[PDB]
Parts: C-alpha cells; sequence; structure tokens
C-alpha cells in the first residue's frame, strides 16, 4: 500500500 | 511528535 | 485527478 | 476538525 | 521526484 | 506559514 506520510514545515 | 499520515484519493 | 487528504497524528 | 489537503508535484 | 505539498483546512 | 511536505512510502 502507498501512504504519504509528512511534516509540517514553516514557510 | 506531530506527523501527517495521509492517502491517495481520487477525486 | 489524484490529491492527499491527511491526518495530524501524534507519534 | 483539521485535516491535510495536497497534491502530489514535481520536484 | 515526486513529494507531496499540502495545506492545513478546517473541515 | 504552515505547510505540509511530504513523501509517498510504500507500506
Amino acid at each position: 500500500k502507498v501512504k504519504v506520510l509528512g511534516d509540517v514545515i514553516e514557510v
């Protein structure tokens, strides 16, 4: 299965 | 810690 | 169209 | 509620 | 490379 | 501003 794993970033 | 876990969806 | 829908999780 | 909505991008 | 770029949304 | 940056992962 393909998931998305990600972070909050300050931009 | 806070991460983001998500799925691909057909829209 | 393919989007990503996701949640914040505590890890 | 807070969700995450995102796109796939070519980088 | 393919990344996911996304936003927090109120839902 | 806060965005989400993430990767596709095989799970």
